[PDB]
Parts: C-alpha cells; structure tokens; sequence
C-alpha cells in the first residue's frame, strides 16, 4: 500500500501531489510524487531492477519502447470510464492492440510572442530574418528557443516535407524513414542560415529561451502549454499563435499525448488505477494540476471542455491539428537520438546538414545501437545492421508480423530476403537457428526469378548463380553450398561443414567493397565457420533466411 508517481518538472508535480494528498486523506495510502532528471531514459534501468515508481507520467511515443520492454502493465479500464475521454488519445496510448498507459493531456508547441515588443506575429519564417535584424538595432533578438532538443527543431523540419516514419496501409513502415529528403533538408538548411547570420545562437537552450523571453529581451519563443505558469510570473503581454509558414506551408509540430503508465513490476496495480481513474483523471484532479502548470488540451471531455475557452489553448490546437501526434513505436528513441545530433552537429557547425542527415537516417534506417570472444567476430560486430524480412509471395513460410523472425508451415519453396538492399559498405547480422533440425543461413542476392527457374525449389545454391549460404540438414549435419561444375549446372556442390558446436546463433558478414561473405559461430566464441572469397557482387544483394520447412522459427539477431 504506497505510490510512487515520476512527472517531469516542466510539468505541474506539486498540482498533482495536491491530488496524491487527497488520494491519501481518502484511503489513508501514501502517495510520493518525484520529478527526477531524465526519468524517460532512468525508468526502464530502475524498473528492471524492481525498483521503479509505480506510475510514471510521459509523452506517448517512448511508451511503445518501454511496452515492448515489458516494463508497462496492461490496463483494464471499462468501457464506460473509456467513454470520458477522448477515443483517439485512447489510440496514442494503444500498443500491440493494447492499452498501455492512460491519456491524460495533448500538448502542442505553440509560436510565443511578446506583444508589447511586436505587435503582429510573424505569418513567415521568411521574414523572421528581416524582423531580427531590425530588431537587433535595439539591443533586442526576434526569436528564441530550446535548440538542444529536436522536439523544438522538428516542426520548421517537417514544414516542407521532413518526416520520421511512413505510415501507409495503416501501419508505420519502420525502414521508410525522412530525415533526409529534401523537405528536412529545406528546412534544416534555413535554421543553420539562422545561426551563421547571428540571428539565433547555436548554444540556446530551453532555460536561456526562457529567461530571455520572460525578461522581455526577444520578441518570440516557441514552446508548449507548460511554459504559460512562467510567462504569467513575469507579468509580460503575450499571445500564443499559430507557428510560421515554411516554404508556404504549416510547420508540422509532433503531437504528444501526456500519459500515466503503469510500472509491470508494481505491487500497487490496483491502488494505481483507482488513483488514475478515479481521483486524477477528474474534472478536480485535472483542475489541481492545470491550475500548477497548464497540461494543454485535456483528454478528459469533462473538464476540456471547460479549458476550449481558453484563446491560448485554442491556439495549441491549431498548431496540433497542423502537425502530427507521435507514433509511439520504439524506434522512436532512435529516431529522436538521431535528429538530437543531427541538429546540435548542423548549428554548432560540426556537420554540413547534408551530412548530418544522411548520418542520422543511416542510424535510424541500418546502423541501429539498439570481451570473450573471437576478434574478427566483434570486429564484424562493429558493423551490426538491424533486419526486417520482406514479405514477398509466395514463398511457403511463415513470417511474425514484427518481420523479424520465419519459420515454415506443416502442410516446395520457402525462403525469404531482408526488405532492405546492400551494394556497399559493411553489414553484419545474427540469426537465431537454436532448436531447429535444418535451415540455410546465408546472403542472397535475389530471388532472381526468370533468371532461370529452378533454384527455388531443388534447393541448389551456388554462388554463379548468386547465393552465398551454408545450411543445416536432419539437426547435426552442416554444409557450405559452394558452386558445382559445368555440366552439372543442377546440383551445387555440397562441402561438409566440420563445426565443433551447433551454433544456436550465427553471425553473417558482408564486406560489400571485398566481396566476402562470412559465417561465424556465435555459440562457439564467434570462431568462423565460413567465408567465400572474391565473390562476384555485381547487383545489390540481400539477406536470405530459409526455414527448410523446419516448423521451427528463425529470429534474427
Ligand atoms: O526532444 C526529444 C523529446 O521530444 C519529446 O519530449 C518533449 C515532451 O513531449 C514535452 O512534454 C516537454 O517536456 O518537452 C520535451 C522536450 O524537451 C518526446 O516526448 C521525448 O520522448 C523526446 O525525447
């Protein structure tokens, strides 16, 4: 019987103690609320460990990476508690088709200006130059905000067509990724523009933004909700307004619903929910902490309804409703971490934006950071790539719609290739074969169908005609499937493979530039297993994986 709540500082903690207090007077169970430093990135180590706050309080894209983590419990709310708010705050909050934390608020950036300083806020980004210079002519700036976090720098970003994932036929395609198009590359270039002219400096942070803003030394800020309590401190006449136009489009602010998620190691559970259903998630509870620091537009239709009348919330909307609301998906950490450096890299200068964006899709796209051991192994290892299967059909086998793992049917053609391509660099990859009487592991080069017929099936695999792979065969027989003579065209060469150890896992590397393809045995020291050699890379080649109808699956990495 306690609890034990993580909010972020930004927001209104004291607000909600005011409501853990009452919680307590009514069923005589503390409540602790604590706003620790970087909690998003302290609550999954701490969890783990079986010491983590029963309920935590953030933005709904990391909710997905802490889900997936195991880290959150599944809620059971009713349909009629459903009902109270809003169903597509319920869907930021939805995982795997489950309900993972409870919405509690939607917070949009919104353009801050001070009045007083400029009487008609800027309708442009175009013009904000202009405006800045004259300004400075009066020991004032136009424009400051939190540069170091790319929330901030991501709407300006997006505005002429800058995204992180693309969502098409419902679901968020992972590898189709936009931080390096021509959209983001637009509107990064402008920035970068910003800062070498002197306008803005690259070092603003989110209390320097502040701290000018409120004293009245710059014209605009950008922020969220959050930041009014400050501004009303100050005593400064301010409007809140819809963002700037790039490229004579909206700029496209992401949309974060504010959420209460449920620590799985909890003992609390149920304490936790009648706390969140019942006293927080309230037109009171709601009140209490809006009235600390403003939450946005509320999910609870209740009392949002009350806050509509707001102008400055009003505005907020606007700028939502030109944006777009999180996934919530767990490469959404990459992706941020990504943009986090592409942007400090571009203003400090260290990077041209045309670099830091190709790195930063790289690292989100390929390269994702998601001893003991042989040397050439955890060399390979350096160059570890993420892979996803790509569905293309028909091939017999069955893939998890996570696209991460296959195995075949029991009811003769199942193999599959990695949705993405290689023609340079450096690839590495581990798949699990643990448990299974048979597979091939290997890189494939394509299906390569109408090529010539046959491979697909009499399973004949030879590096002419593009396939590098080794294979398992009735559990304990292992064979590399080097190419075979000329008249012989139908059948590979099969060279017995002599492993020590049946590798539960292996490592397969590609060295695009020395055409070599190696095997390593990961269960055994990573020791290699086996590597073709000068091998003909004249087309882009992927990552092959087949069951050999083994009914037991594949899982990569
Ligand atoms: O900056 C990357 C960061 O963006 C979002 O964090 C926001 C948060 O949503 C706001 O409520 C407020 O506190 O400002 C934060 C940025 O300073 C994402 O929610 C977060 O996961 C991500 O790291």
């Amino acid at each position: 019987g306690k609890l034990v709540i993580w909010i972020n500082g930004d927001k209104g903690y004291n607000g909600l103690a005011e409501v853990g207090k009452k919680f307590e007077k009514d069923t005589g169970i503390k409540v602790t609320v604590e706003h620790p430093d970087k909690l998003e990135e302290k609550f999954p180590q701490v969890a783990a460990t079986g010491d983590g706050p029963d309920i935590i309080f953030w933005a709904h894209d990391r909710f997905g990476g802490y889900a997936q983590s195991g880290l959150l419990a599944e809620i059971t709310p009713d349909k009629a508690f459903q009902d109270k708010l809003y169903p597509f705050t319920w869907d930021a909050v939805r995982y795997n088709g489950k309900l993972i934390a409870y919405p509690i608020a939607v917070e949009a950036l919104s353009l801050i200006y001070n009045k007083d300083l400029l009487p008609n806020p800027p309708k442009t980004w175009e013009e904000i130059p202009a405006l800045d210079k004259e300004l400075k002519a009066k020991g004032k700036s136009a424009l400051m905000f939190n540069l170091q976090e790319p929330y901030f720098t991501w709407p300006l970003i997006a505005a002429d067509g800058g995204y992180a994932f693309k969502y098409e036929n419902g679901k968020y395609d992972i590898k189709d990724v936009g931080v390096d198009n021509a959209g983001a590359k637009a509107g990064l270039t402008f920035l970068v523009d910003l800062i070498k002219n002197k306008h803005m400096n690259a070092d603003t942070d989110y209390s320097i933004a502040e701290a000018a803003f409120n004293k009245g030394e710059t014209a605009m800020t950008i922020n969220g909700p959050w930041a009014w309590s400050n501004i009303d401190t100050s005593k400064v006449n301010y409007g809140v307004t819809v963002l700037p136009t790039f490229k004579g489009q909206p700029s496209k602010p992401f949309v974060g619903v504010l959420s209460a998620g449920i620590d799985a190691a909890s003992p609390n559970k149920e304490l936790a929910k009648e706390f969140l259903e019942n006293y927080l998630l309230t037109d009171e509870g709601l009140e209490a902490v809006n009235k600390d620091k403003p939450l946005g537009a509320v999910a609870l239709k209740s009392y949002e309804e009350e806050l509509a009348k707001d102008p400055r919330i009003a505005a907020t909307m606007e700028n939502a409703q030109k944006g777009e609301i999180m996934p919530n998906i767990p490469q959404m950490s990459a992706f941020w971490y990504a943009v986090r450096t592409a942007v400090i890299n571009a203003a400090s200068g260290r990077q041209t934006v045309d670099e830091a964006l190709k790195d930063a899709q790289t690292r989100i796209t390929r390269r994702v950071f998601r001893l003991d051991m042989f040397r050439e192994l955890t060399d390979a290892r350096r160059y570890w790539v993420d892979v996803t299967l790509a569905t293309n059909n028909i091939s017999h086998a069955v893939i998890a719609e996570d696209k991460r793992q296959v195995s075949s049917r029991n009811p003769y053609c199942t193999g599959v290739l990695g949705s993405q391509s290689i023609t340079s660099g450096k690839h590495y990859w581990e798949v699990d074969v643990s448990k299974k009487s048979a597979w091939i592991l290997g890189v494939c080069a394509g299906f390569q169908s109408d090529a010539m017929y046959n491979i697909e099936q009499n399973e004949n695999y030879q590096p002419k005609y593009g396939y590098w792979v080794i294979g398992l065969q009735e559990g304990v027989k292992y064979s590399v499937f080097q190419d075979g003579s000329s008249h012989t065209p139908f059948a590979p060469f099969i060279v017995p493979l002599s492993v020590i150890i049946c590798p539960d896992r292996v490592g397969v590397f590609v060295d695009y530039e020395a055409c070599t393809v190696s095997f390593f045995n990961i269960t055994n020291h990573g020791f290699l297993i086996y590597k073709f050699s000068q091998c003909s890379f004249s087309k882009p080649v992927f990552p092959y994986l087949n069951p050999r109808k083994c009914t037991v699956p594949m899982t990569l990495c």
